[PDB]
DNA sequence: CGGCATACG
DNA sequence: CGTA
DNA sequence: GCCG
């Protein structure tokens, strides 16, 4: 009753098993800071099974014939279920390493191998960073100077101001060109770590050359405190009552024959994306990405009007935004 | 055992 | 390498 | 770490 892959499956946003999916979060990224992305998917897709289940589990019983629970995975959850906490997890938690790993691959301009590295030299905070600016990257620079900011979350209220913003700069750029909401703030969530936008525009082809005028703009409206096409990763300033604060935001470009793939894709969750293109490719030879659906034995690409038509085309029920929360 | 999503800046 |  |  439970399938295998997570664009299968509904999965809201808040659920029954928090706790027990929030353990197994810490192992599969625990599993990520030392690069063993195998270990990384399988504790988030046991997480996510937690995620997707009507009620909460209550005994060990309840893991048989559950999909992604072996040995491993249900020896965690039965600790917690006996002793309210597992051994493994809280060693991990309280690691340095993971502590510092999580610590500098928050940074905006720092990943895994980078984080990696540092802590091989010895660094442990993000003074002990900035301290030798020598080693960092102007993007970096721009992460640790706004650190503070960016780990603040961003509400709702935030995103819509933002939004109207947005907005004015693209029809300016471009008159008849739409912003629509993606990410996180689409599947439901009430805070979120930055805010995501799609743009796209209704006649194909006008779209092309827009992000840059679209940047250019925000940029003389003195919004942009930071950023580098068809994608941005910008951050901007916000207004808050009598200041402001860093936000991260992304925007994107689409030809509208793409924006069903685009919107797809930066829709999220990031596993479910993950197991909707595995899903794709290993169960109906199909290659999917953000632009497109590709047949390769007929080598020919899916035209979409819709997300609706994406999930026909897959052979899955359709899924809203907020149950796609894997 | 092989496989584990797939792009762009 | 970073980003999504 | 788990699946097929
Ligand atoms: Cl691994
Ligand atoms: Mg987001
Ligand atoms: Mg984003
Ligand atoms: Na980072
Ligand atoms: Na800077």
């Amino acid at each position: 009753w439970m399938p295998a892959y997570a664009c299968q499956r509904p999965t809201p946003l808040t659920h029954h098993n928090t706790g027990l999916s929030e353990a197994l979060e810490i192992l599969a990224e625990a599993a990520g800071f030392e690069g063993s992305e195998g270990r990384l998917l399988t504790f988030c897709r046991a997480a996510s099974v937690l995620k997707a289940l009507p009620s909460p589990v209550t005994t060990l019983s309840q893991l048989q014939g559950l999909p992604h629970f072996g040995e491993h995975s249900s020896r965690v959850v039965q600790e917690l279920l006996e002793h309210g906490v597992c051994e493994e997890v809280e060693r991990v938690r309280r690691s340095e390493r993971y502590q510092t790993m999580k610590l500098f691959t928050q940074i905006f301009g720092v990943g895994v191998k980078t984080a990696d590295r540092w802590y091989r030299e010895g660094l442990r905070t993000l003074d002990d960073l900035r301290e030798q600016p020598q080693k960092l990257t102007q993007q970096q620079k721009a992460g640790l100077q706004h650190h503070q900011d960016l780990s603040t979350p961003v509400l709702r209220s935030d995103v819509d101001a933002l939004q109207q913003v947005v907005e004015e700069a693209v029809g300016q750029a471009l008159p008849g060109a739409t912003v629509t909401l993606t990410g996180g703030f689409r599947r439901g969530k009430l805070q979120g770590h930055d805010v995501d936008f799609l743009i796209t525009h209704p006649k194909e082809g006008q779209e092309a050359g827009l992000l840059p005028r679209v940047m250019c703009r925000l940029q003389d409206q003195g919004l942009i405190l930071y950023h580098q096409f068809e994608r941005s990763f910008c951050i901007f300033r916000l207004p808050q009552p009598g200041s402001w604060k860093a936000v991260r935001v992304d925007l994107v470009v689409a030809p509208v024959s793409q924006f069903p793939f685009a919107l797809l894709g930066w829709t999220g969750s990031k596993l479910f994306q993950r197991e909707l293109r595995r899903f794709s490719r290993k169960e109906k030879g199909l290659w999917l990405n953000s632009h497109g659906l590709f047949d390769p034995e007929q080598k020919t690409f899916f035209q979409a009007a819709s997300e609706e038509d994406i999930f026909r085309h897959l052979g899955l029920e359709y899924l809203p935004p907020e149950q796609r929360n894997a």
